[PDB]
């Protein structure tokens, strides 16, 4: 049976709009109301599902395969309105919380990074202050404002302010490019957030960074949020705010292997904007990233 | 609830892999093993479903809307192998026949036009020799050959040879471009098939051609097969064998309105090849064509 | 001096962010917060300006050329936020009103059609109830709702409700496809709006429709709003909600010639979404449409 | 044998870099040194050859097929430098003249329209003042200037000035858009050139225009020059200077049928710029146009 | 003479459909009947030839240039049917064997990787059991099946089973992603095939892997088969089954330098699918890879 | 205020066609008359400006931000004719010299690399023989010829011949691929130019190469010329002559940091050809490169 046949689900997992009893639920968040530049992330879930036919759960020289170790399912998407930022975030929180009431954790395949604040609220409600591993070209700890409380640059600002995240246990890797202001990282650092710029990542290497993550996160429940623009635009051209000089696909995938040494309670892959993608390579990468996280979840439990 | 949200089905119809009791079942045939030039029609069903979110059943100044008049469903796709032409055609016939055992008719959204021979066999088995309305830039009545019994240029040749079609009640509109040989249409015409070239269509007009169809088809059970390349490449660039100087989108959609004055027992929309499409306009058109046929089915019954 | 050289302005007109004393000001509205399906119209103004280098004011066998008859300028764009629908509409109204305080009229090159409610408010404030010529594939007279008061399907609903438009003097041409509900046009018609579907347009022809417009509009001050999706997706693939079976580019351009026989007090060209465009043909067409309106403005005065 | 197999030649004709004894030689002119806006026409010959696999010489209900009536061949390309306008034009003239020394006529598949002056010089040298049928969205009778003697807007200006063309026997169809100056057509008309704008073409129709051509050309040796941008950008997006509101593909192809009633001594299809093409539909159309001209040549002799 | 001028051949080499006496013949295999996901590799030969204009034989600081050291030619393509897998493979074998009867070796630029079994049969027939250097993201040693004996995942399975390859002298580099089953590599390894995953390649480095190849291949006649998907999708997006986290272009090109220390008797570059390519960079890379192999052939002899 | 709003200028800097008193003026050179293969670089300035909205002057953990340290402005473009190579180069020289008469230095965002000879003449006229840091995949020190005195392969040949450059103080990094002749680098090396091939760059590393630059350039006034094709086609597909196996985006950006330790008197970023770009990633990279140079200029002064 061809992998491009049949209605597309993430990695061809079974479909269940009202999942109950699974370890990890894959949930789509087709929304880009938080994008400040290029929109289009609302089609991310659809594109990612479409290309995921090429990725299975069986790695290489790994065990029996992710899906034989844990029970996963594709719960469809959250009905997020494209007309009201505040309403969409609340709907997201509500939906994500609902999932956690009957399932261990979820993997959000979405639109812009702003939606992560909803995930953090839902996950923190069930585990308490969370440790965070954030892969992004941008810090996403910028101030909100009137008529723009949830732009995709505020997710982790809210997380820290709302005590959803324990800054002393948060590490963001890949920061590069330009800050909106010269003292934009003072906030995150002042709160104890460990910032690893793309430059330092190059000095530390994958192993070095992996050790740093393990040391800063420990065994606290951790949320892994991945902004697709963390990798260089060459590997992920389909995104809203590309930033030249990013990580290689293999570097990111290799790094994520350390997640298996932690206690992940949730993750997401955001900012995929299909329209700007070339040959669907961004969606395919996004899929591979999701697959690696799902497998690491299994290894960790 | 946004139309781009949730797993995509044709026109967002309910999904049921084993449909029973419906008037018309939408079935995908993701296969391009019959394409002689550009492949890719295997992704047609997926692309068409994806863009169909923009098309509803409620026309304009029409009745209550197609889906309140008849019961339709998206039965997913036929598992067609991309490795063996003969096996795929048989699988298609078997699957399509299965659908007719518990449902009135089907609408095949597929890959290349070769698959239509399987539909004709399935439909003819339940209604006897069929009347045919074929929209295509090519006659598709060419000879088969060893190692290529079912290339997309043979569907209606088999239909006539196998007595699945009553040539005296077959009309193909839109023929233009180039025949493989100077006497290529002698076969169809010798059998009594009415050929209306794109040129003559221009002289007859939509109404004139509609009258011709009604007169040649009468009230016999009719199968309506539409090759997307019937319209000019400008309106449908996403197809395997484009042919300049074709019909306008509106001309084809207007023409299909006459189907409501007949007794349709099945139809298909083939040759959509997404990779060559621009802005998804081909898939969107293909969707609109399917919607018009579904509505005409309702009007006819 | 090459037309692709120098910072791009609409039709290479002079730039003046705070214009005063001109006949017609070209103003960009880079916003798509009202789009219900495909976003991207926020880049419309930029793309349209970019490709406008190919279009001059000198027609063919026309007079001395549009720009020697009237004084026009490119006023840049309105700073429209992508984070709040209500705030963007108010900012648009305010900015457009500002322009009318020192200039005769404006030509809004924008994002989604929802922004037209802001233009109608600004224009109506200076001329009173307006006559309207609306070219669109959709009526855009649908009900608003909580958390979505200004989706691009509500502009003319608000116009009528707010008494900004005199329905008895409004004509919309090109309607086709699907209404959200079977009784969706009852509203517009009940108010006396003349609806000319793409089908009727075909029967009436350009001349017939032009006479109808002149008769229904008279000499009342008229606002001409053009949704790029009025033309078939083949001619304008770069738009948010394509609708197959639309008008030909030449048909729309020819029709707009009748504007010179009226008293235009404003116009706009909306819904151009560059990302879905092919070869920039949509932006080029949008430019030509704007040029024709500017010229007709001159002819009318 | 698949049509996409083997090194590509125009319509899969035999290849012969030094042809002798043929009726019509297909020659490529990969050059865009004359383009004033979008470059890229230098790849036109290559793209056109590539897609020509879909077009044969056997029409529909026509005779035995073009290639059984006349002997044609693909002579490869003229080595045209992209660094010097004047040198390229001379090289073109020299090469084209060489072809005519041993073959009846040629079909130039090229780059920008400026190259036609070289063809006119070569053909006029063997037949004397020529009658001309020019299909273009622009008159191409603009003044040359220092450092730009051969921009693609000067071909027919030179033709008339150099007495290569008999203006009283020249007809250009499709003119639309914008003239560089309000009295830009005075030159052509003053010389007796019959200008049929896209607008008038609509009034005259294909038949009416065909009669006009026959009447104005008579039996004088005629050169048929076709600028691909004569058709609307929707049908030919792959060109340097698109002009909205153009002819339909079928209109142009139908019109060219009248060439068979004349005495054609040469023709060309110019301005195809592949990079801006969508789905290769422009190259495919260009191919079909060349095929129709080749067939009409045969019919005329 | 511009490199984009004249009918395109691989690296602008002379053309000869029936070559005799050359060292290396470049032969195209326009076929994708073995692709299991995205088709399109049938256009690989054409696209690769088209872009090869940018690559010459003269390296940098290398000797006199590849083409002055050995005699190469472009033999056109093998007429491979797109309708029957088994017939195409036999035709390929027959054609490739024919070439070896009068020429030293060949470089197959093709479609999907399944075609390599035909090359292995032809080469093994003249040299006996072969040593193999296989660059691919997938092992291609999967089981065949009824109605799919030659899908692109079976080439090296057949090679070993048919004794065309000496597994103890086979090395495949770049394996990554997902195996169809958790014990999928047991077969290759059980036969003594050295598998170097993309991960291990990173540890070994180019030099380390080069030493490993030299040691495992020795001086036995070796066939070098390169699947374009061995490099990360960012460098080669135009392929049927992309696999994130692949090698860098420079890594692969640098690695291939070790071929000059072996005794190459044949090579191929497969899976290039132009439709999914961006800016032709995949075809350009494929060309550069072919050039490096040709040069290494010369160095080795 | 959205960054995609308002007429686009490089990095949203103020616009001033006749700048006076600034430290660095950003000037566009929309010209590709020197391209030998793919044209299109004439749209480079426009595309780069368009995407530059994403890049600010405020780096990360850097000082107050580039634009608070120095005064920069976007001077628009040089009116370069696309019809005459020699005239365009002279116009460029004249315009660039004019800028230097009232501003410290300029950053040329242009078309093909041939234009750099004009910049070198203008800069050398005010500083004397210049030291040069050239990043390119090609040496660009090839011989000129009649009818092609300024093809993009001659810039640095002229620079040395005309004594505008002090070869003993010139370093070009990234050379790879193919030389037109086996002894093509003898010229540059014979003059004392330090050539660092992409291969050697890999051995030296960023730091090693940075030291080499500092040592070979010293404190002499230096011109930094960057050909976008220096990075692998994966990172910069939008260019005229791609060369596989190039540098990573981060490698080039990191390397340019050493410019701050020198005395830069001018720089340029050339060969960006938008049409071949994917997701605008080439233009975005080009922007980032320009930003880094501007910042390093500030650091150096
Ligand atoms: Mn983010
Ligand atoms: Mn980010
Ligand atoms: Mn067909
Ligand atoms: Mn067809
Ligand atoms: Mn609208
Ligand atoms: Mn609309
Ligand atoms: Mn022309
Ligand atoms: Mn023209
Ligand atoms: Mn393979
Ligand atoms: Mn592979
Ligand atoms: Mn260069
Ligand atoms: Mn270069």
């Amino acid at each position: 049976s061809p992998r491009y046949a049949q209605i597309p689900t993430f990695m061809r997992l079974p479909h269940d709009p009202q999942p109950r009893g699974y370890d990890v639920v894959v949930i789509g968040a087709p929304y880009d109301g938080g994008t400040s530049y290029r929109p289009g992330a609302r089609f991310g879930p659809q594109a990612i599902r479409s290309e995921s036919g090429l990725i299975h759960g069986v790695g290489i020289d790994r065990g029996p395969g992710t899906f034989d170790l844990i029970n996963c399912v594709d719960a469809g998407d959250i009905n997020l309105t494209p007309f009201d930022m505040n309403i969409a975030i609340d709907t997201a929180q509500s939906h994500l919380s609902g999932l956690l009431k009957a399932n261990a954790a979820f993997l959000m395949i979405g639109g812009d990074h702003s939606l992560t604040v909803a995930a953090l609220r839902a996950v923190a409600e069930q585990h308490g202050p969370l440790a965070v591993v954030h892969l992004d070209a941008h810090s996403d700890t910028n101030p909100a404002f009137y008529g723009g409380r949830y732009h995709h640059g505020t997710p982790f600002r809210h997380g820290i302010d709302e005590k959803l995240i324990d800054p002393a246990a948060m590490v963001q890797i890949g920061i590069r490019g330009h800050n909106p202001k010269p003292d934009s990282l003072d906030y995150a650092r002042g709160h104890g957030v460990r910032v690893v710029t793309a430059d330092e990542f190059g000095e530390l290497g994958v192993g070095g960074t992996a050790d740093l993550i393990r040391e800063k996160v420990g065994q606290r429940p951790v949320y892994v949020s991945v902004d697709i623009d963390v990798v260089d635009p060459a590997f992920a051209p389909g995104t809203g705010t590309p930033a030249p000089g990013g990580l290689l696909s293999r570097e990111v995938l290799a790094l994520l292997r350390c997640v298996g040494d932690l206690k992940p309670v949730g993750f997401d892959v955001m900012e995929v904007s299909p329209l700007y993608d070339h040959g669907g390579i961004t969606s395919i990468l996004a899929t591979e990233i999701g697959a690696e996280l799902l497998y690491q979840y299994a290894r960790a439990h």
